């Protein structure tokens, strides 16, 4: 008698999935998103509502996830990959259409609770997901229920700054101190993400590789890159040390391109006890097995 | 038999306890000698005081306690050096033997955080950060009215943090104080955002060593080395705090221990917090424990809510 829907708006693509009481996804549909009308949007989304619950004889649930956040305060999504809904009171709009209540997450709570939900975390008190791309995206999960924070802002640990130990490993007053989109300056957005490899990279060695080129030099014991990996999951350990200081998270899941790395799982076990208090004990620390059904999967999950 | 709620503070050398029946009022209090060095001793004075409280009341009482350390996750033994009589021991497994019932134990830091997080005024709040300021800093978290424990019982322990990038260009960069620190790590916040950590941030600056009270008093005659002092200090634990909030975006904050008794801590962040968060982001609201340090009891009860 219940069942749970979702959607991962993309600047191009919604995505729908509609998953059972046992969280087996019974439904998936895919349509444009619109590029101006909001109209359009609202329409494209409660059609897909309609449907579903004439198809499954039921009243499902909705969440929503989005590249961005909702503004906790006015209601107004702010969400510049989606011109369409940019600014408008998405969650409001669609209850009245839809007479039921309506969750909206940013993406990367959706990718960690999605994760979180995997038959083999359940249970889990808490759970960490880090999204390793061109920026650090984060997403809180406490006994199975995504933490979104007073702003809709919980887990932004990409624009948190370098502690003092990351600092000292990099050369302290030489360190490079990248700057940061968010417009402060050494966040660690730009240090432990795909482009912050790939930057400090750069800095150290004079030369733009993409991860995977560095990666492949890696592999074929070439020195700069070995020097670079090397470094690399050294801030890495320290950094996810400070954090883990804090959260203390039972498990970590990481995503994004970088999460292919395959090299991370071996060497943060080894590197962390260094940097995290004596009588701290390990996350387990797994790459995400969601993937693309990530977004979708956490949007639906939202109402569990 | 209705519902009833113990909470136990073990000290150093008074066990403190408290009843609370269904609507969180509390109808018992008690107070003992925590044994010096017996661990039989120990148990007794809690299987004591829960079978006494069972029986007064007519009921079954959870039973939840907090202690100036942590247990063990995995071992169950206890990490409390100021109670060398529960020191190493399986307080939890003895317990739940003893009384035929389940047992929790939490810092001292969770009991504080989840006892402000039941006030009436901040129940329904999300999360509760709590933050004590004392001789270290100690920090509780709470999502949706429970504490988040952490994966070895150390979630919140904010205090054993380094300084993040900005704090150490507020204080100078490679000219900054580094502190040692108690956990044999380096430049971790504890040093630096408690009372201590004030004083010791005055007397580098300064070289004068004056107590956090005596740089308050002067700081409130307009002394300029004081009123200097406290600038950099608010700054230091607005830049501190900002990083931490980037990360849990709490929806209320609440300080206690010495330093939370400085009353413009609580004029200064919400001025001095928006230029190191996130444009988009919003102020927690930030405020003074209200049960002071007579919330572990309160706290420790409220593990089992
Ligand atoms: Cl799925
Ligand atoms: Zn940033
Ligand atoms: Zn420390």
């Amino acid at each position: 008698g219940t069942m749970y829907y979702g959607f991962d708006i993309g600047g191009t693509k919604i995505e729908f999935g509609a998953f059972d009481a046992d969280l087996v996804r019974v439904a998936r549909e895919r349509v444009a998103t619109p590029t101006e009308s909001y109209a359009a949007f609202l329409d494209a989304i409660v059609t897909l509502v309609n449907n579903a619950d004439a198809e499954f004889g039921v009243k499902g649930t909705v969440g929503i996830g989005i590249p961005g956040i909702a503004d906790v305060e006015t209601g107004k999504l702010l969400t510049s990959n989606i011109p369409a809904a940019m600014g408008h009171t998405l969650q409001r709009d669609l209850e009245e259409r839809l007479q039921r209540p309506v969750k909206i997450e940013n993406d990367a709570n959706c990718f960690a609770l999605s994760e979180a939900w995997d038959e083999d975390l359940r249970g889990e008190p808490s759970v960490l997901g880090l999204i390793l791309g061109t920026g650090v995206g984060g997403g809180l999960i406490f006994n199975g229920k995504v933490h979104s924070g007073r702003a809709n802002i919980a887990g932004e640990i990409g624009h948190t700054r370098l502690p003092y130990d990351a600092l000292k490993l990099l050369g302290m007053e030489n360190a490079p101190i990248f700057p940061c989109g968010c417009k402060n300056s050494g966040c660690i957005d730009n240090y432990l993400s795909g482009r912050g490899f790939e930057q400090l990279y750069d800095h150290y060695f004079s030369e733009k590789l993409s991860a995977p080129e560095i990666i492949a030099h890696y592999e074929q014991g070439e020195r700069r890159a070995v020097q670079h990996v090397e470094r690399f999951m050294e801030l890495l350990a320290i950094c996810l040390a400070n954090i883990f200081t804090c959260l203390d998270p039972h498990v970590v899941v990481l995503g994004g391109g970088l999460s292919n790395f395959e090299l991370i799982y071996q060497e943060l076990p080894k590197r962390l006890p260094a940097h995290l208090l004596h009588v701290a004990k390990l996350p387990k620390i797994i790459k995400a097995r969601h993937g693309d059904a990530g977004g979708v999967r956490g949007a639906a999950f939202l109402n569990l």
